């Protein structure tokens, strides 16, 4: 490790990964930081789900994400045991315990929000939804002409589109995938479309799927190496930042504080330029315990001087989720071109069509698919091919409908136990609703409660706002209650609900990007530049200001090239030596 | 990939790499393959535990195990959902759905037995017990001179505790294990002795543990490399291996064939010498789909002319488990050298001790910890530090006591929801009963059905057997509910219970060795060797053919070192080209 | 009223403890009964008042077309026939 | 019916239970039936179901009326967590 480097970044993540695409390509000497640790196999920061085995086996997935969510503020637990056995110690208050944080209302909580300390952060487990945001969810890069702020959001979506590899088209043979499209297509009457969810992804095969994630974007080997020997990266794992030296003027970071968490020593980083994508919480953190904002509970009557608005509007998306079981209408339409004759498993069973014939409602691929299906496998009552993909549909956010859909299957909530219900039938509906910006809603830090990287504790303070947000949500269950209805009923066990609050992970604004520091209660500007710093830039969805339903992480990729460029334009790389 | 090495080894654990490490050091062309990916970080096939983040959040691991643990064979499911809606496809029979084996009665399974697809084997995730076994456990390595063959386990046992890196001495400074050691110690009036679980494993600091794994008995790295230039060495992971080449006279193995799961070409592979490493379930199969035993239903009437025994004798162990919460009296005794004056919180508030002082219960190491933490954490009602080190405690099987146990904290069963009971209170219980080996106790292989890599499907024919089995397992939890009960009572939600057949991962027997094939009923000579074959070995716990109780894979990596002395006695490595 | 024949798997019994080999008929299970053609939930009170000493008391009149003719071919009358009863 | 067995967390003040019932085609194949061998606990025989609701309205109808609960439900207020549709 070198004590100078023209760029460090914090975060190995998807954003991380963003600016060293960028900045290594451009010539700059990078070093990168990150908490956690090479984890996904060879191929450094990529998609833990890119393995032969968890494709054959989709239901085991759920636990690796499980295993890298970290909860982020647990209330103290008040659930009462009276079943000990007289001779246990035995509490006589609700105590702090098992890493609960005393500053936490569990009432006011995200108690869904969670972290993930891996090299390539949470893309190492995403479900690698991509969609850009339409005019009404995202905010302005141009302030008063809508044709070039569209044009300049165009232009940045369609970078970050190739940097991640999002298509529309790897599910397009699924017959389930279009039993659904074809059936919620038909049934809005022209006013909402239906198209598969854009998906970072590359399918190597009918059966695989190679998935996108932070190695995508850049593949985290360090150069000079063979294939790049005139670029400089060094990734460094297991170290976790801890805060940056502001001047005294607030002009210029200094320098970043490290601790290497395999020695324990501490040291210093010298770089020209610091960027901090560690998450919508730890970019928030990090600030915090470098002196920006105000460090514990918040108060008013002493409002903090240096980024006030730091911390505040944050937002989470409400989110809703049922599954359903495909309805008897809709597999009887799989086979609806084929004559069949007799009992299955008998010796005059039959299942033809007529190939081409115009009275067919499907093309030959499918038909042809479905006989084989039907006639090999005569002791399985469903016309659906066992290794048909999962479908991956959506009708996106609209003025009518604001929230974002997804009517798909997620390796989120398998669970534990096998499913009774055939898998073929299985569909899950999740909608993302958008949340208004509000200064009451906030994440903070304790001043005394420590975390445990010995980082002060984050707390939040949110409700989801009372009207347009609220009025929104219930809508927006509502709307899944009846568009899931055209496919199926209710699965049981998997009935229409509200997840836990921040379950979502969707959390955004917490360093949130405006024109204005003052006029937009905002911290970094159009370049991701914290206002009235030189040399520092936050990358994320904590740069999103907006009320949002889709999922955030192109339109955080977006900012990120326009926040490169920026830099590409008033930084110089220093001679390759 | 060459077509030609002197040693090919299917299997990347533990074992595999017992393997790996004596042959490449010796100087053979050694090729390995893994069906599974390389996983674990930058060192290839360590334990996924040993990551900063896990060691600081340990409840979170559980989940890392769930997600590699692949069911081996799961009947048909017949659980009754009703409350469908009638618009839902409805089955009409409990037909074959969702990987469900045909073939499985229900109710003769290992329903928790399991297999882990990714370098490194089960070893990435294992707990890390590795006790000796006891004469009465062991099979004989020498047939009519006890000490001769107590002095052979020692050797091979002292070898592969140096593999291991097995010590009995990391937890010697926990407040917790002392507890609850020195309690049960002092209880069993001299006739049962407790000491440190022995574990592969080394400490690096008071709050992290490098636990062993594969990598720790071989590096898995390909070689020749700058450290071992003269060794040859290559690791071929996602290929499935699928068939070994017998000769007419069954004397011989002339290739194996593969299949890369990548390209999905298939190839074959020659060596001189092959070691099928692939587990107790994986080897069985790999061995019936290449024409030993017999594939299909088991039938008397026409019993399998080649290995006969094999996948016959199947042995796996019963296991109890429950949690306790400590005891008011243990709780106080951590404390009974304080002075304890006033109410914590209150101003007079003082707790102290006399250094050294002849009345003291502990040495002052203890009683600092404790008076700094009763001092420092007022607002804690325990004495116990925060980071104080779990519980690491065993009695070994004996003969008045026939099953292994461990007094512990596992990452298995953290589950899901945050403990309610403070941690520092909690303490696993594990005992492991030993299984006679019966005949009829069998793990076949369809000919019809098809796992998930297109090879025949295991299915279990299994019950405990009746007579002693059966007493003993009893037995066995009657004094797991005695002993218990001198450290705390049951935690409600962990009472005392059978765990699910098999999800122990003990499984013994199903390929295995003895002097004579006949006389012995086995597959393997005690180098290992397949009766008939010069150039075939097995390793694993598979060859274990006693009924026994401690932990298996110390005792299979013993077993696995003598192998390697056969090989190297009796093949000639080529020369370095 | 009517009970299939349980089939869920118990396999955390204890060895010495006796386990089934089959999914007998037990504790007043139905062998006729098809469990995926049931009306499960199904159930009859055999006391004195029957059901009605539990029941909720609501109790609406039927339209037309939830309701049995009286009369066959006047709805006039049919109406009559039912406001009355 | 269905209060179940713990307390309620949220006040009772706050909490409406909605049920919506259907209504079912009379098909000849929708049976309650009396085993011959089988008897019941007074040693009468042993009532059987073969039902399935009807596929056509019957269902459409069930299916719509989940929904129209859905909709109307939420006029009020949003589900109750363990009470959901
Ligand atoms: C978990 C998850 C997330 C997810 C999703 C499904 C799941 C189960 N599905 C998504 C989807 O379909 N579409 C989408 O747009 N997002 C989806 N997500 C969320 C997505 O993964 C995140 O939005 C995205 O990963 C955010 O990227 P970013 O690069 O900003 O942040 P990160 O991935 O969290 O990585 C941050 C890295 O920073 C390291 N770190 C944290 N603190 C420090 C300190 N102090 N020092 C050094 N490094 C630090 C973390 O370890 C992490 O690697
Ligand atoms: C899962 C587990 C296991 C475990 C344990 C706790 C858990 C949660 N705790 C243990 C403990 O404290 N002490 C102990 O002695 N054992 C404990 N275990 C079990 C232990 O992990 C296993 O006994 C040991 O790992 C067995 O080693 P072995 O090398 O024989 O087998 P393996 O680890 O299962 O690895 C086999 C490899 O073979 C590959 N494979 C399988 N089939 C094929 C084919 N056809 N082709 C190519 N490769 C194949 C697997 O992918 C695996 O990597
Ligand atoms: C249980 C229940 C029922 C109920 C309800 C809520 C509950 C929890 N809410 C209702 C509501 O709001 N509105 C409504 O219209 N119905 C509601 N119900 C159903 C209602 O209670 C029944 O429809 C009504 O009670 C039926 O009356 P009926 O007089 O026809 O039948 P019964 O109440 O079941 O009583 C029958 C009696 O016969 C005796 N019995 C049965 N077998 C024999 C033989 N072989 N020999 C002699 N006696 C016999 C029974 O013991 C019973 O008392
Ligand atoms: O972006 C998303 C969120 O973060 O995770 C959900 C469940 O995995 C996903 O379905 C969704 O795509
Ligand atoms: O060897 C073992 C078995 O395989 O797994 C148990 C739970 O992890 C362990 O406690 C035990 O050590």
């Amino acid at each position: 490790m070198d004590i100078k480097y023209d760029v460090v970044i914090v975060g190995s993540g998807p954003i991380g990964c963003t600016y060293a695409r960028e900045l290594v390509g451009a010539g700059y000497k990078v070093a990168m930081f990150d908490i956690g640790e090479i984890d996904s196999g060879l191929k450094i920061g990529a998609h833990k789900k890119n393995t032969v085995e968890y494709q054959k086996n989709i239901d085991k997935f759920v636990n690796v994400i499980q295993g890298q969510l970290m909860s982020v503020s647990v209330p103290v637990n008040t659930l009462v045991v009276d079943t000990l056995s007289p001779t246990s110690w035995q509490a006589s208050t609700f105590f702090v315990r098992n890493g609960s944080n005393p500053e936490q209302d569990p009432l006011r909580n995200l108690s869904g929000q969670a972290v993930t300390r891996v090299v390539g952060g949470m893309s190492t487990h995403w479900t690698c939804a991509t969609p850009r945001f339409d005019r009404e969810q995202r905010p302005l890069l141009v302030k008063d002409d809508a044709d070039a702020d569209d044009a300049e959001w165009d232009r940045l979506y369609t970078k970050a589109e190739s940097y991640f590899q999002t298509g529309t088209d790897q599910f397009k043979e699924s017959i389930r995938h279009n039993l659904v499209l074809n059936k919620l297509a038909e049934e809005y009457k022209g006013q909402r479309d239906f198209q598969q969810i854009p998906l970072a992804a590359t399918r190597r095969s009918p059966t695989f799927v190679e998935w996108s994630s932070a190695n995508t974007v850049f593949d985290l080997q360090n150069r000079p190496n063979t294939d790049a020997p005139e670029e400089r990266f060094n990734l460094f794992p297991a170290v976790a930042c801890e805060r940056v030296v502001r001047n005294a003027l607030n002009s210029e970071i200094e320098s970043l504080h490290i601790h290497d968490l395999i020695s324990g020593d501490r040291f210093e980083i010298k770089a020209d330029v610091y960027v901090l994508t560690a998450g919508a919480v730890h970019n928030t953190q990090l600030l915090v315990n470098s002196g920006f904002g105000q460090l514990g509970r918040p108060n008013p009557t002493n409002p903090p001087e240096l980024l006030p608005s730091l911390g505040s509007y944050i937002t989470e998306q409400s989110l809703v989720f049922c599954q359903t079981v495909m309805s008897t209408e809709l597999i009887d339409s799989v086979k609806s071109d084929m004559t069949i004759r007799g009992t299955p498993g008998e010796l005059t069973y039959s299942v033809t069509y007529t190939p081409g014939a115009s009275t067919n409602k499907h093309p030959d691929w499918w038909n042809e698919k479905v006989k084989n299906h039907m006639m090999q496998h005569q002791e399985d009552p469903l016309p659906i091919p066992f290794e048909d993909p999962e479908p991956q549909v959506t009708t996106l956010f609209q003025p009518s409908h604001p929230w974002h859909t997804q009517i798909h299957r997620d390796a989120f909530s398998y669970g534990a136990v096998q499913q009774s219900i055939d898998s073929r039938l299985i569909v899950d509906w999740r909608f993302f609703g958008r949340t208004e910006p509000k200064e009451e809603n906030k994440l903070w830090f304790s001043d005394k409660i420590t975390d445990a990287y010995n980082m002060p504790q984050p707390t939040f303070d949110f409700r989801f706002p009372a009207g347009r947000t609220s009025k929104e949500a219930e809508d927006m269950m509502t709307d899944m209650c009846v568009m899931s209805a055209k496919i199926g009923g209710f699965l049981p066990g998997s009935l229409p609900q509200f997840m836990e609050p921040g379950l979502v992970l969707h959390l955004g604004g917490t360093h949130r990007m405006g024109f204005d520091e003052k006029e937009d209660n905002c911290c970094v500007n159009t370049d991701s530049r914290v206002f009235g710093f030189k040399n520092l830039f936050l990358g994320g969805c904590g740069n999103i200001p907006t009320a949002y339903g889709a999922n955030p992480t192109l339109t955080a990729m977006s900012l990120a090239i326009k926040s490169c460029e920026y830099i590409k334009q008033n930084f110089t790389p220093s001679p390759f030596t």
